[PDB]
Parts: C-alpha cells; sequence; structure tokens
C-alpha cells in the first residue's frame, strides 16, 4: 500500500511462509522471555484470568481445560486485549467445527448465500457435502463467506433486522461465557455473533467492528483450522500495527478502547505441506462424551467433511454482547 498499515498488510499477503519473512510476527504459543523478534515480542505480557470464575465443572462442560491451566496475554499499548492460546481439550475442536460447518449455517440463520430474504435452498448444504466426498462445481458449503446468529443485519435499515431475531446456541453461548467469565467478565451474555469461513486466499482489509463506545460490550474472537496472520493497529488508520499469529483455538477478547482499533487479516497460511491439519487437530473428539457436557459426540461422515474442509481453510467464530457496529 502507501501508509504503514497498508504496507504490512500487502507484505503479510504476500509473504513467504518459512522464510524469516515471519520473524517479525509474534507467536503466543512459543516459549520464550519476550525475545527474538524486536519490538513485536517485547510487548507482549502476561494477563491475569480470573481463575475462581470459572469452575472446574464448567471448563469441562464447555470442553475447555480447567481455566488454571491457561495462559493468556496481553501487549503493551493495547488496553483491553487479551489473547489465549489454545485452551480446548484435545479433540474437542470438532465439535465447535461441525457446529459451525453443519448446524449454526442452518437456514434460521443467515448466511452470505443471500442477503437477507431467502434463495431457493434446494440440496441441503451438509448432505450434499457428505456425497461430494463419496463420489468422485464449486461446493455449497464452499461458498460459504459468513453467517449471522441471533443478531442479523438487514442492509437497507443498516441496522439489524426487525423481525429476526434467532435464538443463540446454548453450546457457543456457554463456551463464550466461560471464556469471557475467566477474563474478568462474569455477566457477559453472548447474544451477537458472525462466522468467518476463509479459504488460503481470503482476506479481510483493514476495519474497525465499531466506532462508538457507551455501547461497547465485549467481542470474543474464536479462531479453528489454519493459521491467520492477524495485525492489530489502533484508532486511525494508518498507525503501524502488531503482528501476531492465530493458530487453530487460539482465542482472542476484545473489551475497552481495544474494541475500537483497527485491525485485519492479510493471510492465512497454508499448511506446509500444502494440504493438512494443525498439530492440535490430530486427535479425535473422545467417542463418550459426559453426560451432563454442552458437547454432543461427532460422527465419522460428519468428521471426514470436517477434516477434509479444514485442510484448507479457517473458521473464525466472533461473539458479542449487545446490550450498532458497520
Ligand atoms: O477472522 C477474524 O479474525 C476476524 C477479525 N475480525 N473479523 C470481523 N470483524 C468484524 C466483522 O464485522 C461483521 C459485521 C458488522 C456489522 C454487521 C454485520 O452483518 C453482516 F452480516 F455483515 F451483514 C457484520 C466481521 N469479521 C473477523
Ligand atoms: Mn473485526
Amino acid at each position: 500500500g502507501e501508509d504503514a498499515f497498508r504496507k504490512l498488510f500487502r507484505f503479510y499477503r504476500q509473504s513467504r511462509p518459512g522464510t524469516a519473512d515471519l520473524e517479525g510476527v509474534i507467536d503466543f504459543s512459543a516459549a520464550h522471555a519476550a525475545r527474538g523478534k524486536g519490538p513485536g515480542a517485547q510487548k507482549v505480557i502476561k494477563s491475569q484470568l480470573n481463575v475462581s470464575s470459572v469452575s472446574e465443572q464448567n471448563a469441562y462442560r464447555a470442553g475447555l481445560q480447567p481455566v488454571s491451566k491457561w495462559q493468556a496475554y496481553g501487549l503493551k499499548g493495547y488496553p483491553g486485549f487479551i489473547f489465549i492460546p489454545n485452551p480446548f481439550l484435545p479433540g474437542y475442536q470438532w465439535h465447535w467445527v461441525k457446529q459451525c460447518l453443519k448446524l449454526y449455517s442452518q437456514k434460521p440463520n443467515v448466511c452470505n448465500l443471500d442477503k437477507h430474504m431467502s434463495k431457493e435452498e434446494t440440496q441441503d448444504l451438509w448432505e450434499q457435502s457428505k456425497e461430494f466426498l463419496r463420489y468422485k462445481p464449486r461446493s455449497l458449503l464452499e461458498k460459504l463467506r459468513w453467517v449471522t446468529v441471533g443478531y442479523h443485519y438487514n442492509w437497507d435499515s443498516k441496522k439489524y433486522s426487525a423481525d429476526h431475531y434467532t435464538p443463540f446456541p446454548s453450546d457457543l453461548g456457554f463456551l463464550s461465557e466461560q471464556v469471557a467469565a475467566a477474563c474478568g467478565f462474569e455477566d457477559f451474555r453472548a447474544e451477537a455473533g458472525i462466522l468467518n469461513y476463509y479459504r488460503l486466499d481470503s482476506t479481510l482489509g483493514i476495519h474497525v467492528d465499531r466506532s462508538e463506545l457507551d455501547h461497547s460490550k465485549p467481542l470474543l474472537s474464536f479462531s479453528f483450522g489454519q493459521s491467520a496472520i492477524f495485525l492489530l493497529g489502533g484508532l486511525q488508520r494508518d498507525e503501524a500495527p502488531t503482528a501476531m499469529f492465530m493458530h487453530s483455538g487460539d482465542i482472542m477478547i476484545m473489551s475497552g478502547f481495544s474494541r475500537l482499533l483497527n485491525h485485519a487479516v492479510p493471510r492465512v497460511l497454508p499448511n506446509p505441506e500444502g494440504e493438512g491439519l494443525p498439530h492440535c487437530l490430530e486427535a479425535p473428539l473422545p467417542a463418550v462424551l459426559p453426560r451432563d457436557s454442552m458437547v454432543e459426540p461427532c460422527s465419522m461422515e460428519d468428521w471426514q467433511v470436517c477434516a477434509s474442509y479444514l485442510k484448507t481453510a479457517r473458521v473464525n467464530m466472533t461473539v458479542r454482547q449487545v446490550l450498532n457496529f458497520p
């Protein structure tokens, strides 16, 4: 580009994995004393979690490790910003990817394959995808770009849909509220969410989520599949951002003034052998889940679709409290 955020976004978009092009990116999943990079790594600080605020039972029920096993970080100069590397129990990411791909995209919610009205939804998305695999044209699941849950934009009023509120998925609600509680938002309520589905060449340009405090509540950002490069900038659009990786299962929480910062995803990184899954996903969802659990079993035919999809995709979930938002 021409200004410093656009320069870095283009840099990272055109960057070569596996070379020193990325030695400037923070990896919160690396074991260091905030070194090795220059300016980025030096900003990394521990952030304290409200460990007593999420019981063991409730973490487990959510598919999470016990909050006391979590690590969490901020960045000097970015108030309200918390980064938590994958706190999910092994296998449990598969549940949330399944829900995003198969259930949440189901028609009561709104997706990009129409604006807000309905197009003729011929041939259920999931069961086509199931039989695109069995038999050797662009999949209906491969075309999905975003999905709104809870609150849905109308695009003419430029505000949320009048008479179309859909109930917020209570498993994703429980998970979000456990994380938000441990970040010290024990009253948080999940009410509006967006699911973003990226291919390996998909990007997200420089943007802010909202422009107003006085109604701003915390926003949580989940990630699954391939890693992305995340750029976190400032209130004005040409302040140079800080680059960081989002690996499968990482969670970012934005509150306070962080909620207003310009951010971006310039790059979804391919698996280093071009097609394949991150290591944390090499664990399957247990066969026997706890009876009191908010997660449900996953079927082989469902897993196969997810496993094939994610080889070249990143799934993003953002969840926020409402009581809006370019
Ligand atoms: O993948 C990541 O890491 C990432 C980081 N940010 N991000 C992101 N941020 C904002 C955002 O705005 C959604 C938005 C706003 C208003 C109305 C909307 O309704 C409609 F459905 F679009 F019509 C939607 C989407 N995605 C994703
Ligand atoms: Mn955003």
